[PDB]
């Protein structure tokens, strides 16, 4: 579908060709897929893209890092589709340990001591911005298995809940870990409401996109694991109409969004209340959602 | 406001104006208008000419009294903004008996009388047609005063709601009794799809244009009678966006609606289910459409 007009021009990480051979590269030496067609299908996705078009400011010698945390957790995230609820969230809570450092990887699981390695050695480059990310990420890690699921939700309910589900939070710290931007507890409260309106435009935009996947997904996956949860579906209920009709209006709606993003960056400036980290913190946000749809509307992960 | 692309093409009924004179004369003399600002309002507001263009294939002899069943359910509208919803209820019940001529009415207020000689003059002109649009009616009237205006709502559950409140079956019925024109039950039944679409872009198209004024009496008006009971609200409410932003993104929506309802009527006609009468009847629906959204972004009870 024709996107409409957007004011956000996207950006790339410079090192984004490098960076994607290094961390491919690793995930195919120690992640276990299950066959060569998933090995051609996890390259195609071009996870260190997105990685790239979500932070293309980050510093040049932490980009490796959200490549490698955003790769496993979108593996994870395809893993937890053929379980149930409380597999998925046994699955997840093994991990979180792991993350913290507190427990040793059993070294034949490869999911085990890739998170740990990852951990460990973002901890050693920073280990104060390090930290920051573990509860946000905890946070996005217990909302994929939350029952609310499979309960039925509105449009307000679900964006109140896809903001942990999309790892709004997580994305935040990953972004201010990578390009060593580091905020005061007062500047972050500054921008909450900056925070969830991007959280929206995040978690729609993938909807719009990845809902054809997701739709197979419910019909040939776990019950509960597989379960289809977007604002595609919700919107398409809730109006009577098809889900590209949805898809349609619901982009409308993104564009919103963003005016509302600018008009409140604008007002936080008008406030007297920008300093010039919030200025290159809003700045990163603008460049996750607009990074976002760049990558969804083009990658092979969503279109076959 | 810039209202999107539609391939709907408005009617207006031949004998709009004779007939304006016609029923806006008889209201200003039997209508207690408080003053003079009042009946100049009424008059501006062209009552009749969004009758005629509901109805534009109407019966010379017919549209008549379609002007005036909605001139009076419009007047009424208004006057249950500054009741509280128990008053308005009893307001309304009052009239129910009377409309079916099982009550006489007080000859010294106005209201009461006019209800009384519509529907008489009606059964009069057209008994079987005219018993038809009693209950639709009072499903309307009833909605006006429900306590679920002012509970929770999601957009499905308000257009829902709205469907009555929209009086979306009154319409439907006085359409029909004003062309003379009959459907079988199992007629009625192939299009009801058709009708709950239309009725959803009937709906939203008023809430768009009406915003202005419905926020106006809602801070000026009863708390009750008055309250906001729009989609424009909700959807701002939901994805936590201004009213001038939801208007968009409704607007948007509503041409989807378009679309399915160009959808349903085909697929009706190829099955072969469209019948001549059902041919008229959704073709009408189509004149509702359009006639409803030129008046709404026209008329001066939305603009003033
Ligand atoms: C992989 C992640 C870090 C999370 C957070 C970021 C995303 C919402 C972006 C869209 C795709 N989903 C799979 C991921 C899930
Ligand atoms: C007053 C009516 C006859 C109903 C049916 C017709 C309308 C939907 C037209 C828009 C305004 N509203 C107030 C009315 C409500
Ligand atoms: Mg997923
Ligand atoms: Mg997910
Ligand atoms: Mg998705
Ligand atoms: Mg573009
Ligand atoms: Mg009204
Ligand atoms: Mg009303
Ligand atoms: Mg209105």
């Amino acid at each position: 579908l024709e996107p409409p007009p957007s004011t956000f021009q996207p950006l790339c990480h410079p090192l984004v060709e490098e960076v994607s051979k290094e961390v491919d590269g690793y995930f195919l030496q120690h992640w276990n897929f299950p066959n060569e067609k998933a090995r051609k299908k996890f390259v195609a996705a071009g996870f260190s893209r997105v990685t790239c078009l979500y932070f293309p400011k980050a510093l040049d010698d932490r980009i490796h890092f959200a490549c490698r945390l955003l790769t496993v957790l979108f593996l994870i995230d395809d893993l937890l589709e053929y379980m149930s609820f409380e597999e998925g969230s046994a699955y997840n809570e093994k991990l979180i340990p792991i993350s913290r450092g507190d427990v040793l990887p059993d070294r034949s699981i490869p999911v085990e001591y890739i998170i740990y390695d990852l951990w460990e050695s973002m901890r050693a480059h920073d280990r104060e911005m390090a930290d920051e990310i573990l509860e946000p990420v905890f946070l996005f890690m217990r909302a994929q298995t939350d029952r609310t699921r499979a309960r039925p939700m509105g449009l307000g309910g679900y964006l109140e809940y896809r903001e942990r589900d999309v790892g709004k939070e997580l994305l935040a710290a990953l972004m201010r870990f990578s390009m060593g931007l580091k905020l005061s507890p007062s500047e972050l409260q500054r921008v909450r409401e900056i925070d969830a309106n991007c959280s929206k435009h995040l978690s729609v935009v993938n909807d719009i996109y990845s809902y054809e996947k997701e739709l197979y997904t419910s019909k040939t996956a776990h019950s509960e694991g597989g379960i289809l949860c977007t604002s595609v579906q919700i919107l398409a209920q809730e109006a009577d109409v098809t889900a590209e009709a949805a898809k349609r209006v619901l982009f409308v709606m993104c564009r919103e969004w963003e005016l509302r993003h600018q008009l409140l960056v604008a007002r936080l400036s008008a406030e007297g209340l920008e300093t010039p980290g919030l200025a290159a913190y809003v700045e990163g946000l603008e460049y996750q959602m607009s990074g976002n749809e760049l990558w969804s509307q083009t990658t092979l992960r969503y279109s076959v």
